[PDB]
C-alpha cells in the first residue's frame, strides 16, 4: 500500500502562534493559565496543555480575579472582551491575525450603522466572536450558511450592505453563497473573493490533489475543527472514503483493507507528531514509505506578542 | 534636543525575506549571485550585497547560463518570469508575497478578459511587474495615478471592470483615487479598501503620530523608495520639515539647530543599523536618549524558501 501525504498539511501560522502564547504564558507565569475556549480545536493540544496547567473555560465568570486569561485563536466577541476588561484580569489575545482582520471590518460596518452579513456556521466560536463585533442597533448583523439562507434573508437597506466570511469554510460552497448574495443584493460590497484564509484555501487545494490519487483519505484533526471537517468533506465529495481522526488509534483495519493507495493530511490545528504516528500505524498495516506530494509552499509566520517572549 | 522614534519603522516582512534570500544564496552557493534590479530600494543594502558578491543586472540576458538568479522584492512581469524559465538558470523569487497577491488578481482578470485599472506610479518596478501580469488582448490594463486620470480614462466595457493598487502608496491619496473610480465606474470591483500593505499603512500611521510631536522628521530611506518617500511626504504635509536621508552622513547641522524635538523613522527597506547611526549623529548634535513611541505591534514574518534556509 502506497502512503501519500498532502502538501501543505497541518499547522498554520495562527495555530502555531496561539499554542506558543499559552506555552509561553505557562513558562513565564506558571500554572494556572486560563484560556477561553480550547486554544485550537485539537484534543491532543488541549489535553497536553491541560496537563501543563492550562484551564479551559467558556465564560469569563469561570475565571478567578487576578488570573491570567488568554482568548483562543478563534476570537471573542466585544461583550466577552469587555467583560474581561471590567474584571481584574491580565489578558493576552491569541486570536489569529486573520480572524482579527475580519473583526475590524465588522466593527467598521457597525460604526457606520450599515448592515453586514456573515457567511459561516452557527454555533462556531469564530462566528460568535465575529458577529459579536457588531453592536449598532440602527444597523444589523445577519448570519447565512447556504444559498437557501440568502434566499430568505431580508435587510433594512440593501443599498448599504457588506459581507464577510468565516476563515475556515469550504472555498467552493462559500463561492456559491456569495454568488447568491450578489444576485439577491447587487449593491452588496465585500472582499474580492472571501475571508477564507490562505491556510484553509491551501489545504483544500492540497487535499483535492491528494484525493485524485488516493482511494482513501485520512484527515488528522478533531471533530470540532471546522477546517479539518472541510478537508474530509472535500475528499468524500470526490467519491473517496475519508475519515476524520484524532490519532493513529482511531484507524480501523477495514478502512485500508486491500487499499493500494491511502492519502493522509491534517487540519490546521493538528500537530505533525500525530501525522507521524498515523503514518507509522499505516506502515504496520502494510504501507510503505510516506511520499509527500508536491505542493504550494507556505512561508507565513505570526510572532507571539513581545510581552510573551 | 529630544529624539523620538516612530513605531513601527524600518524593515517589513517582505524586505527581511528578500534580503535574506540573497544573503543565504550567497552563503550557500557562494559568489556570484545575480539579482534582477535592486533587491530592495536601499543604497546601503544594495552596496553591502554587492560587496558580498551579488551582481545587480537589468536584463536576464546579462545572466550567464548555470547561474543563480533572484527576482527583486518588487516583483516581475510574466514576460520576465517566462524568459528566466526558458533559460538554464536556477531562479529564486524574492517577490514579496503581498505583491504576488496583487499579481494573482491581475492574472485572474486577464484570464477572464475583463479590464483592470491599477492605481500606481508610472516607472516603478512594482507597477511594471503588476501590469505585466495582464496579457489578454481582448481586455485591457490601465494605469491611473490621480482622480484626474480617472476622469479622463476610456475603457471598453465599464460593466466588467476591476481595480488593484500598488502596495506602497499614500493611504489618503489612494483613497481619493478610489472614490473617483467608484463615482466614475459604479460597477467597478476591487478589494474592500486597497492593496496597500500592512507595513505601508502602519508606517504612515506611525509617522503621523511622530509628526504630531516632532518639529523635524528624518526618514531613513533611498530616493527611489516609494514607501520611504510617502513617509517624508506625510510629515511634510502635516507642516513639519521632513528629510529623506540614506544615512547619518546626510544630516546637516542646520537642519536641527535649535530644534527642540526631532523625530526619526525609516522606510520598509532601511536597515535598523542606519537608524542607530542616525540617532548617534543626532546625539552628538545635542540629542538625548532616543525615545521609542508606543505603536501598533507587527507580528508578520515571511520565511525564505526551504532550499535557502
Ligand atoms: C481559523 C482558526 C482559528 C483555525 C485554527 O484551527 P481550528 O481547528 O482550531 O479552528 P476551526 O474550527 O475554525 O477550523
Ligand atoms: C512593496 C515593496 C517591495 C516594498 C519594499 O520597499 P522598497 O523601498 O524596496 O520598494 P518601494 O519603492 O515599493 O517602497
Ligand atoms: S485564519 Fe488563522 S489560525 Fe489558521 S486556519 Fe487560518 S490561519
Ligand atoms: S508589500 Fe511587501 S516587501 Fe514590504 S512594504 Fe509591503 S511588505
Amino acid at each position: 500500500m502506497q502512503i501519500l501525504l498532502a502538501n501543505p498539511r497541518g499547522f498554520c501560522a495562527g495555530v502555531d502562534r496561539a499554542i506558543s502564547i499559552v506555552e509561553n504564558a505557562l513558562a513565564i507565569y506558571g500554572a494556572p493559565i486560563y484560556v477561553r475556549h480550547e486554544v485550537v480545536h485539537n484534543r491532543y493540544v488541549v489535553d497536553s496543555l491541560r496537563e501543563r496547567g492550562a484551564i479551559f473555560i467558556e465564560q469569563i465568570s469561570e475565571v478567578p480575579d487576578g488570573a491570567i486569561l488568554i482568548f483562543s485563536a478563534h476570537g471573542v466577541s466585544q461583550a466577552v472582551r469587555n467583560e474581561a476588561k471590567s474584571r481584574d484580569l491580565t489578558v493576552f489575545d491569541a486570536t489569529c491575525p486573520l480572524v482579527t482582520k475580519v473583526h475590524m471590518e465588522v466593527a467598521r460596518a457597525s460604526r457606520r450603522g450599515e448592515e453586514s452579513i456573515l457567511i459561516g456556521h452557527a454555533g462556531h466560536p469564530e462566528v460568535e466572536g465575529t458577529m459579536g463585533q457588531y453592536s449598532n442597533p440602527e444597523g444589523g448583523m445577519y448570519l447565512v450558511e447556504s444559498p437557501d439562507d440568502v434566499w430568505k434573508l431580508t435587510v433594512k437597506n440593501e443599498e448599504k450592505l457588506s459581507f464577510m466570511t468565516q476563515t475556515t469554510l469550504s472555498v467552493d460552497d462559500t463561492s456559491d453563497v456569495i454568488d447568491a448574495l450578489r444576485k439577491r443584493f447587487p449593491k452588496i460590497v465585500g472582499p474580492r473573493k472571501d475571508d477564507i484564509c490562505y491556510a484553509t484555501t491551501n489545504r483544500q487545494e492540497a487535499v483535492r490533489a491528494l484525493a485524485e490519487q488516493a482511494e482513501v483519505v485520512l484527515v488528522v484533526g478533531s471533530k470540532n475543527s471546522s477546517n479539518s471537517n472541510r478537508l474530509a468533506e472535500l475528499a468524500q465529495r470526490m467519491g473517496k472514503r475519508a475519515f476524520l481522526i484524532d490519532d493513529a488509534k482511531d484507524i480501523q483495519e477495514e478502512w485500508v483493507k486491500e487499499v493500494k493507495c491511502v492519502g493522509v493530511t491534517a487540519g490546521a490545528s493538528a500537530p505533525d507528531i500525530l501525522v507521524q504516528n498515523v503514518v507509522a500505524r499505516l506502515q504496520q498495516l502494510g504501507g510503505g514509505e510516506a511520499i509527500p506530494l508536491e505542493g504550494r509552499e507556505e512561508n507565513i509566520v505570526f510572532e507571539v506578542p513581545k510581552e510573551l517572549r
